[PDB]
DNA sequence: AAACTATGCATGCTCTACTGCTTCTGATCTAGTCGACT
């Protein structure tokens, strides 16, 4: 559960385990030891938990192409990662 | 002629500014360690 939080790794999860935080609520109880990455991950935990579908991938690519063109014309963007693997 | 008073001056003391030199302190750049991510 802890590892699914953006900005929280194995070491941080183990540290929280040894500190007595056994559920997600305790993390939100004290939002002062969480860095920017952890705060962002916890704020939108539910949205990022849902798997990303191909439709979102195509929408993101279409949006990013316009930004890349505006920054500069003639640039190319390629989709890599798991999606490129099918 | 003698006693009292007057001015006059000097030197040490005190303060406030002024300038220049020396030392201390606060702001700004990187190595290492832990952690995050792809």
């Amino acid at each position: 559960l802890f590892t699914q939080i953006f900005g929280v790794g194995v070491k941080t999860a183990d540290r929280w385990y040894r500190e007595g935080l056994r559920t997600l609520d305790d993390l939100r109880e004290q939002p002062q030891k969480l860095t920017q990455q952890q705060k962002a991950g916890l704020q939108h935990h539910q949205d990022l938990s849902t798997p990303v579908l191909r439709s979102d991938v195509d929408a993101l690519q279409q949006v990013v192409e316009e930004a890349v063109g505006q920054a500069l014309p003639g640039a190319t963007v390629t989709l890599t990662g798991g999606f490129r693997r099918g």
